[PDB]
């Protein structure tokens, strides 16, 4: 499709999978990474506070380098789209970027090419594949994730083409865009980043009671919480009017002790099970 930003057009809401993520103002409805709306001149202004050379220089970096700088607001979620899964070409990356310069800005084909010496080639990736050090299957770790029997269910909180219940984000598709690294990360140091929208809120009644959870549904009136203990979940509908403080809390209700809980093998199924889900 050629280093063009409207082939980089397809590739953000395509096999790029940056719209899984990223929204840009009304378009898409992604809120795990920022909105991309203006994001030409946003980069002008990161690159002069990071003493880059450009807003691209700084594109360029946000790509091949996502943990280098991390978006005030945000956690280290966004993956290395050349490595596995995506293993976005570089000429696909190079067009990518060229569709991020006419958010608010004019593509410059002459020196995004510039820059393709310094973007990693998918092919020429450095990731050793992964093998679980025992033999497990993807429909293993599915019995796994959804077994109530267990002292923990992931069904319980995640849902998977429309199997599950909803408490955590659905987890369609992620083993399309994530990496075994990220599942591991995410199951045995859940709070160690935090998916946009699903902080833990304090909250403080005027009455004295505390409640602390996820916000399942915020409306004029009522606010619902999920509450969690020991892998459980409960739900308490709270008059908004009854408030008397709230605070976000950078910590999850994804369980804290499934190292404890799930065997060697059940553990490593579940992270085959989770990069099945394309
Ligand atoms: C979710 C797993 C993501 C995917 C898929 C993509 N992006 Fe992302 N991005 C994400 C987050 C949480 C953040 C903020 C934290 C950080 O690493 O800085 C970002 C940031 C960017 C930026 C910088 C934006 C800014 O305001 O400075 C850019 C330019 C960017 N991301 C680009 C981008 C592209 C082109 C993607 C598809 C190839 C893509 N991201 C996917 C989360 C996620
Ligand atoms: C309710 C008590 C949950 C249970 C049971 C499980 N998860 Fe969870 N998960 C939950 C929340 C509220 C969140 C968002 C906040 C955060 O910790 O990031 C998550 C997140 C994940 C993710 C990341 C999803 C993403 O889109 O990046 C993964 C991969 C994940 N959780 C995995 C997972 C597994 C394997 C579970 C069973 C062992 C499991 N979760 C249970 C809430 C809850
Ligand atoms: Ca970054
Ligand atoms: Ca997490
Ligand atoms: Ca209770």
């Amino acid at each position: 499709t050629g280093v063009s930003a409207e082939a980089g057009e397809q590739i953000f809401w395509g096999d790029g999978q940056c719209s899984t993520c990223h929204k840009i103002g009304s378009s898409g409805s992604a809120t795990r990474g920022p909105d991309q709306e203006g994001l030409a001149e946003r980069a002008e202004e990161r690159a002069k506070e990071l003493g880059l050379s450009s807003g691209l220089e700084y594109l360029v970096e946000s790509i091949i380098d996502p943990e280098k700088y991390v978006v005030e607001g945000f956690d280290k979620i966004m993956p290395r789209v050349y490595d596995p899964p995506i293993m976005l070409s570089r000429e696909k990356i190079l067009a990518v970027l060229a569709y991020l310069q006419s958010l608010g800005g004019e593509p410059d084909l002459d020196a995004i090419m510039k820059f393709k010496d310094k973007i990693p080639e998918a092919s020429k990736t450095k990731v050793k594949p992964w093998v679980p050090p025992l033999a497990v299957t993807a429909e293993e770790g599915e019995q796994v994730f959804f077994d109530e029997s267990l002292d923990v269910t992931c069904g319980k909180c995640h849902m998977v083409n429309g199997k599950g219940q909803k408490v955590g984000p659905e987890l369609t598709g992620i083993g399309a865009i994530q990496t075994p690294q990220y599942f591991v990360e995410s199951i045995l140091e859940p709070s160690a980043v935090i998916v946009k929208g699903y902080e833990t809120v304090f909250v403080i009644t005027a009455d004295g009671i505390p409640y602390n959870g996820l916000i399942k549904s915020d409306t004029e009136e009522e606010l619902t919480l999920i509450l969690e203990e020991s892998g459980s979940v409960e739900e308490v509908v709270i008059p908004k009017d009854e408030i008397e403080d709230m605070k976000k809390q950078e910590v999850s209700i994804c369980p804290g002790n499934i190292g404890e809980l799930l065997s060697v093998r059940q553990f490593y199924a579940v992270i085959e099970y989770l990069r099945s889900l394309k």
